[PDB]
């Protein structure tokens, strides 16, 4: 019974524009499933985000599908993209971020 990825709490996921104040900590989250157990990347803007990326680099939580950016600075408005996988699918859902 393998399955293609899908996502577990699309309530979770609903509001899509989250303005936040500099310097406090964003949390974006894409519950899912699937089987095998699909991994979990994210892309900025459309291009693979890494650690170094962002001084403060960031936290992925993989048993809760959740990125974690403390501290938020100007520099780190844009698109937060997650893509899900497994050999039978992969999705994808975008936030978009604006640090007031």
């Amino acid at each position: 019974n393998k399955r293609a990825p899908y996502w577990t709490n699309t309530e979770k996921m609903e509001k899509r524009l989250h303005a936040v104040p500099a310097a406090n900590t964003v949390k974006f989250r894409c519950p899912a499933g699937g089987n095998p157990m699909p991994t979990m990347r994210w892309l900025k803007n459309g291009k693979e985000f890494k650690q170094e990326h962002r001084i403060g680099g960031y936290k992925v939580r993989n048993q809760h599908w959740s990125l974690i950016m403390e501290s938020v600075v100007p520099s780190d408005k844009g698109n937060y993209t997650c893509v899900v996988e497994n050999e039978y699918g992969s999705i994808n859902h975008t936030y978009h971020l604006d640090v007031v």
